This record gives C-alpha cells, structure tokens and sequence, in this order.
C-alpha cells in the first residue's frame, strides 16, 4: 500500500525521455512497467498482486523471436508511458490503465511471420481471423490472460468501465497492424487541416489513440542511433527467416524478405522512414505537440541511414 517502485537513478531519469532504452537485463523489465503504471496511473490503479501475476503469464505467453518478442512489448510500452506522461491531462483514467496494458499485450504470443505469411501457408488463425490476423489474436490472448484466476487486474472496475477499457484495448491492439495505419494517419491529416479534429468525437478519440499505437511499435526508428541500427538486425533477421518460408512454399518473397537483397537495406530503411516513420511522428506531433522528440529522433536516424548509403558509415 505504502510501496513505491523505484530505479536506480540513471534509469529513473532516463525513462522520463522517448529515447529511453530498457537495457539487457530482462529481470529488471517487469519492474520498469510497474514502475511506469504506477508514475502514469497511480499505486491505487491494480492490485500489485495481480497486477505482477498478469506481467508473468504476459511473459511467458511471448515467444524467443528475434524481434517481437518481450523486450518489443515493455518498449513499446515505455514509448506509450512517455506519450501519456507529455500529455498528462489529455486522456481519461481508462485510457492511461488501458494503454500500457495494450501495449504490453499487443503482440502476445507472435511467432515472427507476418499476416501474410499466415495466409500464404493457409495457417488456423488465417481462417478464423481473414483481416489483422496476428492482431485479433493478440487481443484474443489478452482476453485469455485476463480470465485466468488471480490475473482480473480490472477487477475494480464497474461492469461498463471494463467493457470501455478492453474496448479501447481492443482498438488499441487492432491498430497496431500497420495495413490500417496509412488510411488512419490519412483521415487524421485532413481532419487536423480542415479544423474539424475534435477530441471529444469518440470516434476521434480512436483515431488518435491508433495513431500513438503505430508511434509506440515503430519506436524502435526514434532511439539512439546504436540502438535503432542494432534492432535493424533483428527486424531483418525476422523478414528474412519469412522469406526463407515464403521461398519453401515455392513464392518469391518481396526484396524487403530476400536475405539475398542484404546489400540494399540502407536503402529499404530509407524508403520504410519516408513512407511510413516519418509521417507517422509528423501527424502525430501535428495532433499532440510535446511528442516532437520522437519526430526529431526519427530524422536524426533518417540521416544516419542516408550517412551508411553515402559511405561515411
Ligand atoms: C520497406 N523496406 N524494404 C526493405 N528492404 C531491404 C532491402 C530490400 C528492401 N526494408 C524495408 C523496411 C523494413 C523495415 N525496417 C524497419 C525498421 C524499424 C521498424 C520498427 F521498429 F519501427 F517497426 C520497422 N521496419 N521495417
Ligand atoms: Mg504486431
Ligand atoms: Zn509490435
């Protein structure tokens, strides 16, 4: 009741900053997320009991992938706790509760293929889930998670507040699939432009919260350069372990799979910040000012990619 988590001083510092890298040592992951929903929420928002039994079955419901993995879900968590924590008053008791557990849980239990992937192989999921295959998923094992006993962290809330709350999950959790980011961002560019952007719209409200889950999972493009290079061989090693698959079902997979297109990845990071990176964190510093530090670091790693291209690394 009376305890507080708390960092080292190093961490407690940097884990207020977008750029914050949650470190190698997984033990101390779970008590970066207490510590980041106690900071964000407050010690009254779950019982600390069940809150710590919903982080493990979390855990271990995530698989030793390359890149979506466990340290994906606490970092795309911490992004999120860094967006609530500039924009203190701008969201509801719900939202900040529903959104790191969103984040946490958005890639529950993924094996390192994309939908595509799934749907090419003709994989269960891809005929009980047609669109967002791993998305539905993933909130399907929240939903799982959340009903074994002991791990209620909701318990507390009234029967329509947790229906709000595992719907802004829910959401949250299907916009994560970036198939349905270029439509959202397009919406919310011209609802910003014409003036008609109104956070009171809960279908706004929706829009907006989907747009801060792209921000959070491609936050890996808005770190220190050593760590947004170094996480690049994970991704990769993920696309091209897909492209193998692809290549045993007798499919050319795109170049982005081709282990045997290595040789143009400065080139593809380029192509993948001005597509889908850059105007990302452009819209969303548009809609929500105090996250321009994930626009800055984006273009900062844009130049370090045009750096690697032109030689100079
Ligand atoms: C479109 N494209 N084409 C290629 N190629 C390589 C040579 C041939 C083409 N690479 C790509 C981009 C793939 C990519 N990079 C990243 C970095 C970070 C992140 C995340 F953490 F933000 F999510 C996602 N991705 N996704
Ligand atoms: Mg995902
Ligand atoms: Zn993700």
């Amino acid at each position: 009741g009376l305890m507080q988590f708390t960092l080292p001083v190093r961490l407690c510092k940097e884990i207020e900053l977008f750029h914050f890298d949650i470190g190698p040592f997984e033990n101390m992951w779970p008590g970066i997320f207490v510590y980041m929903v106690h900071r964000s929420c407050g010690t009254s928002c779950f019982e600390l009991e069940k809150l710590c039994r919903f982080i493990m079955s979390v855990k271990k419901n995530y698989r030793r992938v390359p890149y979506h993995n466990w340290k994906h879900a606490v970092t795309v968590a911490h992004c999120m706790y860094a967006i609530l924590q500039n924009n203190h008053t701008l969201f509801t008791d719900l939202e900040r509760k529903g959104l790191l557990i969103a984040c946490l849980c958005h890639d529950l239990d993924h094996r390192g293929f994309s939908n595509s992937y799934l749907q090419k192989f003709d994989h269960p999921l891809a005929a009980l889930y047609s669109t967002s295959t791993m998305e539905q998923h993933h909130f399907s094992q929240t939903v799982s998670i959340l009903q074994l006993e002991g791990h209620n962290i909701f318990s507390t809330l009234s029967s329509s507040e947790y229906e709000q709350v595992l719907e802004i999950i829910r959401k949250a959790i299907i916009a994560t699939d970036l198939a349905l980011y270029f439509g959202n961002r397009k919406q919310l560019e011209e609802m910003y432009q014409t003036g008609s952007l109104n956070l009171n719209n809960q279908s706004h409200r929706d829009r907006v919260i989907g747009l801060m889950m792209t921000a959070c999972d491609l936050c890996s493009v808005t770190k220190l350069w050593p760590v947004t290079k170094l996480t690049a061989n994970d991704i990769y090693a993920e696309f091209w372990a897909e492209g193998d698959e692809m290549k045993k079902l007798g499919i050319q997979p795109i170049p982005m799979m081709d282990r045997d297109k290595k040789d143009e990845v400065p080139q593809g990071q380029l192509g993948f910040y001005n597509a889908v990176a850059i105007p990302c964190y452009t819209t969303l510093t548009q809609i929500l000012p105090p996250t321009e530090p994930l626009l800055k670091a984006c273009r900062d790693n844009l130049s370090q990619w045009e750096k690697v291209i032109r030689g100079e690394e």
